[PDB]
């Protein structure tokens, strides 16, 4: 499924030379660090050589020094010469490399997207069939850019990370190779904890997720069954599910916060041990007088460099095996030789050619559907000048002659010739030009009137290709609207109807001037008004050249002379119609609304104090490492050294226990306060959303699918706003302030000096960042647009294939995208300059730091030891506090928008939802008058429905009405439980406005049923107990209940009726006792009042009877209203008043009978 070093198949000599000037430069830069190492251990020898300052006998004598004070000013020119030169190397190689290999990686980009769509757009139609579309052009678009991001930017820098590997090596093992080999020991344990931790986080994620998924199987299917839940009014029993299902989610999850926290204290405890040991088994070799204090900084810092490079290169081999991944298809679509060329120019140029059509045993079979034979062999002959007409219910499948005519398919073992010569040999453009297709459904393309035409063959004298169009149906329909010139019609804009589609579309076919034309459903499902114009430009057309007619429409039987027409296969005679039947027939939130949602205050401080330790250990990490490297260049006392040594180890030790109980600390706190702040979020979200109303749920933008995501990958994120983005602030406050304080203290000099030079890098990252993010957007902006043609010219292959025009597309294509060709290499440049400029800022901030600390060394203001220490905890600081930025979970976004929306959606205004805002009378008379009233839906206002009511039930009474189900024309029944808010109309039951009464207490009296009954995975049993929520539950009634309903016999099967859960579909129950079943539960509740409506049950044609004798038996116990399409139903139904728009108050029978079929 790969393929390896093949890519750069299609890449020139340019390309090549491209690439290997850019593998040279990055193995240049990848080398250059090693050397700023070797650097720095020479730098800080000579220091350490020059400031020993140990003789007192000649610390006075001769003015101290100042006399070697001055070589040490020379060797630190000379090192800030070296420091300064390796930057310009830098600053040149770095762009020589990024720009060279992005401008290689976008040459090959542009060569491979043009020739994929010439190659795409060469396949026969087969292929078509075979495979998608949108798929196909969701690859075009996606693939191409893989491709390009990999063997782009992250083949650019992995060379780099290799030579940077390398080279660290290399001087390891040139300079310390006893400290080297023990580096190397400690090494791999890094690696291999991470990693153990990583594994053992991951299998905490997946046993989270699952057990929460168990959790979002009910989550969905309440939210799918809203209607039903709403109008059953138990929302109360859906929480509590809820909530005790994600009291299993939170447990994990408080796991998986501690592995995570825990993994990152275990990275920082074994990192200050492996510095710990590097110090201690380098200073005793120090003390042996092996190794200077500069051989062991040069040695360490170069192996941890190469390390470290060696395994941050895994991305850009990431980004290479999906770029292979992606290739391989890319270039299998290539290559791929089509059995129908139209391409090759091999093929016999026939001139004054007759067109006498022929079919012998013409055997085909759909490449889609193989196993299914369509076509099992024809014999036909035609003479040139006569028309040939097919009648049947298809032209086998659809038009199948038609397709095998222009070599969109290929036949087996049929011969066909046009005049004598087999269609094989004919050039394919030819055959093409010259046989004219009309398609049943005209698909145009977004341009022109006079573009549509254009495509008819070569774009001749404008004047000729409009007399051309002169033909009938013209110089009306193609001047008034279109301004005689320059429709632009599309689907967007311009928008016309199939009328003039397939006038249009026949003109486009007339200036092809064919000389074989096929016909086929001319007007398929067209409007009969613009019928016998469009028949009359065809037999216009037809008088000129030989057709074939395949058409539903007897008007073209009719009109044509010869008539081979028939179906199944088998061949029928052509001229007479014997033995052939004719039938006549959102805001940003304030983030201290967050902080108030987490109304937990504990847990903060522990964390805060966590924090705020953790930061602080960092600068505390400088001092010492400033004062081991100050033991040996700012000597004293040989003997002191290694008692000095083991403190300072011991200190590295100490630090990196605290920092690791530290985060077990903080990890622990926070994370418990994530969790729990992630389970009262999802909670409460859920009380908000179940309290939420119909309108709301009804509303379109609010599909259950975003919705559900929205309530289990967003309420988890808030975690990261008023956790970790709380957390990570305090971390670096405490870490850069400490740090800046300490440098003001000793060397406010070069504090100054780094305090200012720092932003300057920062904010060059930054706005690198910004501009490649928005020249990234632009190059999205202007890939889309060349996308739409591209999707537009897949979209319509038939089409364009049945046409000749091809290399067309192809050449619109390459005009659309040779814009983003230029973008590409113009962002590459600047993306080159900005890393440069990035890099070189960096090098030469770090030659003027030392400069600047030589000169202040050499004047004699402060020691080797404070210029270490200012330095070290000025720019270790800042990358530190960047490292840890960077470890968050993203405060920006993610995290910001998923807290303000799910606020906006706990924060939603109650919409006449449950509330001690009530009356509940304590009688029912069961009469309702809904009369006077007006209604239109919330979600579609633009379609006024529901005008003009009069309805009026007492008790007893089988109200039947007629309303359609398709849009929900009869929404009575819903407005009846308030499911929408009346704006005109008032509904009076019992004397009572519904406004003032209880909603829980109305909805507890409407027994009501739905179209389709929904089921959950609850129980049989329970189920049926659903229809008394907010109730008396108990026993014995649920049986009283399956005895009116008449599913005890069903039930006898497995009695139990307990554990007879519909899990899984297990137990399965059909239609009708699924029917039979949600009248139980409309029935257990005991309501006064029911509404009933059966649409799909009579497809059962079994349990109709039943479903019916159950129904009779509840009204004949209730009042019930009933309403349906089924007018055997209300046959049945006895008490009724058929009422359409308040036109009929009683039996059909009774007035005329315009309710009888
Ligand atoms: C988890 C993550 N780590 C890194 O992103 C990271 C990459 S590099 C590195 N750290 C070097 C060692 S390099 S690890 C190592 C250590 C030893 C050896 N070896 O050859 O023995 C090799 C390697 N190696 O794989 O490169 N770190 C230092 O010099 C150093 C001194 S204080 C300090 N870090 C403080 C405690 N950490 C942070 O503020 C912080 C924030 S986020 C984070 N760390
Ligand atoms: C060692 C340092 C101090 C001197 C660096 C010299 C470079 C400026 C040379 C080295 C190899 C050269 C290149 C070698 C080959 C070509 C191919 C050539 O590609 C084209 O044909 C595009 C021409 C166009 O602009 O239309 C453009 C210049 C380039 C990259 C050369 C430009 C300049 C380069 C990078
Ligand atoms: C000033 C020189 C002696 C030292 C520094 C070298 C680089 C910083 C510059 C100088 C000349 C530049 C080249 C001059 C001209 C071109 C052609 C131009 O590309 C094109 O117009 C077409 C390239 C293609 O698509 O093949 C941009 C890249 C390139 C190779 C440039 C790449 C970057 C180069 C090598
Ligand atoms: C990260 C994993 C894979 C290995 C980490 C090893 C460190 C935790 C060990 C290795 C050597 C140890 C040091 C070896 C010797 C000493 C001197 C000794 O300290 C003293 O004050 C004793 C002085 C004396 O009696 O000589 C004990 C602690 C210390 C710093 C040890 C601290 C812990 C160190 C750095
Ligand atoms: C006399 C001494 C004590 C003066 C101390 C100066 C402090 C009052 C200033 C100097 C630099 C400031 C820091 C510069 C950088 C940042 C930005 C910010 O760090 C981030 O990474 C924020 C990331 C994000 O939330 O997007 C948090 C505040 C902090 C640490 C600042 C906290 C306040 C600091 C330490
Ligand atoms: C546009 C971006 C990449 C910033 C570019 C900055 C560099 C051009 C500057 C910043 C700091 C400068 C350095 C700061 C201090 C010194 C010491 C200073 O004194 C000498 O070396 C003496 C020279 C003499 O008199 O012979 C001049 C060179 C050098 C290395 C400077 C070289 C030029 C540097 C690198
Ligand atoms: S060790 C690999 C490489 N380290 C250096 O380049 C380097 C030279 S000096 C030095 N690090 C001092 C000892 N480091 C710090 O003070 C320090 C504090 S925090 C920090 N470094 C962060 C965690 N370092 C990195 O992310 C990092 C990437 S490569 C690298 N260090």
């Amino acid at each position: 499924a790969v393929s390896v070093l093949t890519m750069f198949r299609y890449a020139g000599w340019l390309d090549r030379l491209y690439m290997l000037v850019g593998t040279l430069a990055a193995i240049i830069h990848g080398v250059a660090l090693p050397l700023m190492m070797l650097i720095f251990g020479d730098m800080t020898d000579s220091f350490a050589s020059v400031g020993q300052v140990s003789k007192q006998s000649t610390q006075m004598s001769e003015a101290d020094k100042r006399a070697m004070f001055a070589k040490l000013e020379e060797e630190m020119t000379t090192y800030a010469y070296y420091y300064t030169g390796i930057g310009a190397g830098v600053l040149i190689v770095a762009y020589i490399q990024v720009s060279f290999w992005a401008l290689a990686a976008g040459r090959q980009i542009h060569k491979i997207r043009q020739k994929f769509f010439h190659a795409i757009m060469n396949q026969e139609i087969g292929w078509f069939d075979v495979h998608d579309v949108g798929e196909l052009n969701t690859r075009l678009t996606d693939d191409v850019s893989k491709i390009n991001e990999g063997i782009g930017d992250k083949i650019g820098m992995f060379f780099q990370a290799m030579a940077t590997f390398f080279g660290g090596f290399i001087i390891g093992f040139t300079r310390g190779w006893k400290l080297t080999l023990v580096i190397l020991a400690i090494s791999p344990v890094l690696g291999l904890s991470a990693g153990i931790w990583a594994k053992i986080l991951s299998s905490f994620t997946d046993k989270e997720l699952h057990a929460y998924a168990k959790a979002g199987a009910v989550a969905e299917e309440v939210l799918a069954a809203i209607r039903t839940v709403i109008a059953f009014g138990g929302q109360k029993k859906e929480l509590e599910r809820y909530n005790n299902n994600l009291e299993e989610a939170k447990r994990l999850g408080i796991k998986k916060a501690i592995t995570a926290n825990i993994s990152m204290g275990a990275a920082f405890l074994l990192i200050y041990a492996s510095y710990a040991l590097a110090f201690w088994y380098g200073t005793s070799l120090v003390i042996s007088k092996e190794y200077s204090i500069g051989q062991v900084l040069t040695v360490f810092f170069s192996v941890c460099i190469g390390a470290f490079s060696v395994g941050q290169a895994s991305p850009n081999i990431e980004a290479f095996a999906n770029a292979r991944g992606a290739a391989y298809e890319v270039f299998k679509i290539i290559d791929n030789k089509p059995s129908i060329d139209s391409f090759s120019k091999s093929g016999h140029k026939p001139d004054n050619i007759q067109g006498n059509l022929e079919f012998k045993n013409i055997h085909f079979s759909y490449p889609s559907r193989k196993e299914v034979q369509i076509l099992k062999g024809l014999n036909l002959k035609v003479k040139s000048g006569q028309t040939v007409a097919l009648v049947g219910n298809s032209g086998g499948g659809k038009s199948t002659t038609v397709q095998l005519m222009q070599r969109l398919y290929d036949p087996l073992d049929g011969m066909v010739s046009i005049d004598g010569q087999d269609i094989r040999t004919i050039n394919v453009r030819y055959l093409r030009e010259i046989i004219g297709v009309v398609s049943q459904e005209p698909v145009l393309f977004a341009t022109t009137i006079a573009e549509n035409i254009r495509y008819g063959r070569e774009d001749v004298t404008m004047d000729e290709i409009e007399k051309a169009v002169k033909e009938a149906n013209a110089y009306d329909f193609i001047m008034k609207l279109p301004h005689q010139f320059d429709t632009l019609v599309g689907e967007r804009g311009a928008q016309l109807s199939g009328g003039q589609k397939q006038r249009i579309a026949i003109a486009r076919a007339l200036v092809r001037n064919p000389k074989i034309l096929l016909l086929d459903e001319a007007t398929s499902a067209l409007d009969t008004e613009s019928e016998a114009v469009v028949q009359a430009a065809l037999d216009k057309a037809r008088e000129g050249r030989t057709t074939i007619v395949i058409a539903h429409r007897l008007s073209t039987v009719r009109n044509a002379d010869v008539i081979a027409g028939f179906d199944g296969g088998v061949i029928v005679e052509q001229g007479n119609h014997d033995e052939l039947m004719r039938e006549k027939g959102p805001p940003a939130s304030f983030w201290r609304i967050l902080k108030l949602n987490s109304t937990e205050w504990p847990y903060f401080v522990v964390g805060i104090f966590a924090a705020i330790i953790n930061g602080g250990l960092q600068p505390a990490f400088s001092v010492i490492f400033s004062k081991v490297v100050g033991v040996f260049t700012n000597g004293g006392p040989p003997e002191t050294q290694r008692q000095n040594s083991n403190l300072f180890s011991l200190l590295f030790l100490i630090l990196g226990i605290i920092s690791f109980i530290t985060f077990f600390l903080q990890g622990f706190t926070f994370g418990k306060a994530g969790e729990i702040l992630t389970k009262r979020l999802r909670y409460m979200v859920f009380k908000s959303m179940l309290r939420q109303d119909v309108s709301w749920f009804d509303d379109p933008k609010n599909t259950t699918g975003a919705l559900t995501t929205r309530l289990a990958n967003d309420a988890a994120q808030v975690k990261g706003a008023t956790g970790s983005r709380l957390a990570v602030i305090f971390q670096n406050i405490a870490n850069l302030g400490t740090g800046i304080i300490i440098s003001l203290i000793y060397g406010w000099q070069l504090t100054l000096l780094l305090l200012a030079i720092v932003p300057i890098i920062a904010i060059a990252g930054v706005v690198e960042m910004k501009m490649l993010s928005g020249q990234a957007l632009k190059d999205k902006k202007e890939l889309e647009g060349s996308g739409k043609i591209a999707t537009e010219a897949i979209e319509n292959f038939r089409t364009v294939v049945s046409l000749t025009r091809e290399q067309k597309f192809e050449t619109m294509y390459a005009q659309s995208l040779q814009i983003p060709y230029r973008n590409a290499m113009k962002k590459a440049h600047v993306f080159g300059i900005t890393f440069s400029f990035t890099q070189a800022m960096m090098y030469f901030s770090y030659a003027a730091a030392f400069r600047f600390g030589a000169y202040l060394v050499t004047q004699q203001l402060m020691t080797f030891e404070n210029v270490l220490l200012v330095f070290s905890a000025i720019v270790f600081g800042a990358m530190a506090v960047g490292q840890v930025s960077s470890f968050a979970p993203d405060y920006a976004k993610a995290t910001v928008s998923a807290s303000h929306i799910i606020r906006i959606i706990e924060k939603t205004p109650e919409i006449d939802s449950y509330s001690t805002q009530g009356l509940k009378p304590n009688m029912l008379e069961g009469n309702v008058q809904f009369s006077g009233v007006v209604f239109n839906y919330p979600t579609r206002p633009s379609i006024p429905v529901l005008q003009g009511l009069s309805l009026e039930v007492k008790k007893g009474q089988t109200l039947a009405l007629v309303g359609s189900s398709g849009g929900g024309k009869s929404t009575v029944v819903q407005l009846l439980e308030r499911f929408y808010d009346p704006m005109a109309g008032s509904v009076f039951l019992d004397g009572k406005e519904i406004k003032q009464l209880n909603v829980q207490w109305l909805r507890a009296q409407l027994g009501i049923v739905s179209q389709e009954p929904i089921l959950f995975d609850r129980s049989i049993a329970e189920n049926i107990a659903y229809g008394d929520n907010s109730r008396v539950v108990s026993y014995e009634e649920i049986v009283r209940a399956a005895k009116e309903a008449n599913i005890h016999q069903f039930i006898d099967s497995l009695p139990d009726k307990y554990n007879t859960r519909v899990g899984d579909k297990g137990t399965q129950l059909s239609g009708g006792q699924k029917q039979r079943i949600a009248i139980a539960r409309a029935l257990v509740r005991q309501p006064h009042i029911l509404l009933l409506d059966e649409a799909t049950s009579a497809l059962d044609t079994e349990s109709e009877k039943v479903v019916q004798e159950a129904l009779d038996k509840a009204r004949e116990g209730r009042t019930v209203i009933v309403i349906a399409h089924r007018l055997s139903t209300i046959q049945n139904a006895d008490l009724i008043v058929v009422i359409q728009n308040g036109k009929v108050k009683e039996h059909g029978t009774h007035q005329q009978l315009l309710a009888q079929k």
